[PDB]
């Protein structure tokens, strides 16, 4: 039930120059990804995997949005909860996919940059989906990050990222938690979302200088909650609450990452139908408990490299993402 897609990144400027041969081949039609596990493109062994969707190195950012995000967002607009994870070795594109980048030399505005990833596009489409239908709505965003099992808020400008938040169990609704001090910024208009990301980025830098390899070892959960009141052409004002969680996971490459380690154990228990699922063993799995075997619609975009020097990691990632397909939750 949990949908899993694979995204291979293209070779960089230094790989094309070193005349690199891709050990990875994608077949979107057959939704399969094939990787050469032994030398020689003249003769060799291969390992194949089938996923709900596969996107080759030529896949553009807009292709990921129209294909995976747009549908998920729709479901969020209907009043449901959805989560999208990005799993993969450092350098394969987790952040590129989830956040994206800016085209060089200020060639475009943020809302039109073809390099923009899921988060900016989503925030911009929410304001162009509901506004363009006259519905009373309200968007809230939060950016909770995890590093060495400590929680950080990368968006409230009052305190710095050296302030560790506390987590407790939410006695109201089961399988949930309360983060004391977590900030929920309100996004009033499109012209306000970039500003928010700008701030987050500035704090991301601070966390990086304060914590070792922060960008590779941390887990980030960017949440967007939409409070809606759709007044159709009739007059019925329906009450809808939708939450979308965009999770940029720590690099899967393998000191110890308790949340990553626990996320793996949790998937294992869910797919092997074991009675006890270790959700409580990490901040990530407790925070996102409802996204693993709960009532939330979840999708995992596993990122991979086409370079042969990343073979071992590429297989581990695919093997992992492949096992994840058997998780049933809704
Ligand atoms: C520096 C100014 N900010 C900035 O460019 N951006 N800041 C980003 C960003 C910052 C966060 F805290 C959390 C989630 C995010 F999405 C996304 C990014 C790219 C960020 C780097 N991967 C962007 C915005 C709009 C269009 C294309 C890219
Ligand atoms: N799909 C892609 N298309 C073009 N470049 C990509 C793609 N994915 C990743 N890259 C590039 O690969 C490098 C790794 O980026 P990044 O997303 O930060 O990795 P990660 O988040 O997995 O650690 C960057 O220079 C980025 O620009
Ligand atoms: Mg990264």
């Amino acid at each position: 039930n949990i949908q899993v897609v694979v995204r291979c990144r293209p070779f960089n400027l230094a790989e094309r120059k070193a005349s690199a041969h891709s050990i990875v081949e994608c077949d979107p039609v057959r939704k399969e990804v094939s990787v050469r596990t032994g030398g020689l493109a003249d003769k060799s062994s291969r390992k194949t995997y089938t996923f709900d969707m596969v996107f080759g190195a030529s896949t553009k950012q807009i292709d990921v949005y129209r294909s995976v995000v747009c549908p998920i967002l729709d479901e969020v607009i209907m009043g449901y909860n959805c989560t999208i994870f990005a799993y993969g070795q450092t350098g394969t594109g987790k952040t590129f996919t989830m956040e994206g980048e800016r085209s060089p030399n200020e060639e475009y505005t943020w809302e039109e940059d073809p390099l923009a990833g899921i988060i900016p596009r989503t925030l911009h489409q929410i304001f162009e989906k509901l506004t363009d239908n006259g519905t009373e709505f309200s968007v809230k965003v939060s950016l909770l990050e995890i590093y060495n099992e400590e929680l950080f808020d990368l968006l409230n400008p009052s305190s710095d990222v050296s302030e560790r938040l506390q987590m407790f169990d939410d006695p109201r609704n089961k399988r949930g938690v309360i983060i004391k001090g977590l900030e929920e910024i309100t996004v009033h208009n499109k012209d306000e979302v970039y500003q928010i990301l700008e701030k987050g980025a500035a704090k991301r830098t601070t966390a990086a200088t304060l914590m070792n390899a922060y960008s590779s070892r941390s887990h980030s959960v960017f949440s967007v909650t939409i409070h809606m009141k759709e007044t159709t052409i009739d007059g019925e004002e329906l009450v809808k609450i939708g939450k979308l969680n965009l999770v940029d996971l720590a690099g899967s490459e393998n000191n110890i990452n308790q949340s990553l380690l626990t996320l793996g154990r949790v998937i294992t228990a869910l797919v092997e139908r074991t009675p006890h699922v270790p959700y409580r063993e990490s901040k990530l799995t407790r925070i996102l408990q409802d996204s693993l075997g709960g009532r939330t619609r979840t999708s995992i975009i596993a990122t991979i490299s086409p370079a042969s020097l990343n073979l071992e990691e590429t297989l581990s990632t695919l093997e992992y993402a492949h096992r994840a397909k058997n998780i049933l939750n809704k």
